[PDB]
């Protein structure tokens, strides 16, 4: 049978990978084959419920990959002396510093974030081990 996740048209890219890169390793993976369809569509083709089943999670797995430069939607929990820890899907918290806050000079950051307020965020860095530092004032886009 077919079975689709539908994602965002840009997040289509993420799928192809560079001209199908992705895709082979997707069919590698999942055995499964992969049609696309237009306003963000996957259609996935198999002739077992599991299989396609795995591969819309391997998908979705695909698009919660964290990217540099790659910009997101946050929210702060704890603010520090030196910056601010932003969340993100998964319960991912990155750093964001004090510096990358706002054009302006900055003595503080509880000054200009509480907790629990969404931040749009810039990626910047992702460590081996899964720390982030992440970016607000690239992100706010004025």
């Amino acid at each position: 049978r077919i079975h689709t996740i539908k994602i965002n048209p840009d997040k289509i890219k993420d799928v192809i990978g560079k001209g199908g890169s992705v895709i082979r390793a997707l069919t590698e993976e999942t055995g499964t084959t992969i049609e696309i369809e237009d306003d963000g569509t996957v259609k996935i083709a198999a002739t077992d419920g599991e299989k396609a089943k795995h591969a819309i999670r391997r998908i979705e797995e695909i698009t919660a990959e964290i990217e540099v430069g790659r910009v997101y939607t946050g929210k702060v929990t704890r603010i520090v002396d030196f910056g601010a820890f932003v969340a993100i899907g998964g319960g991912k918290e990155g750093l964001v510093h004090i510096s990358q806050i706002a054009d302006k000079r900055v003595e503080k950051v509880t000054d200009y974030l509480q907790m629990g307020q969404e931040v749009p965020v810039k990626v910047l860095e992702v460590d081996r081990q899964g720390r982030i530092r992440l970016s607000i004032k690239e992100a706010t886009e004025q």
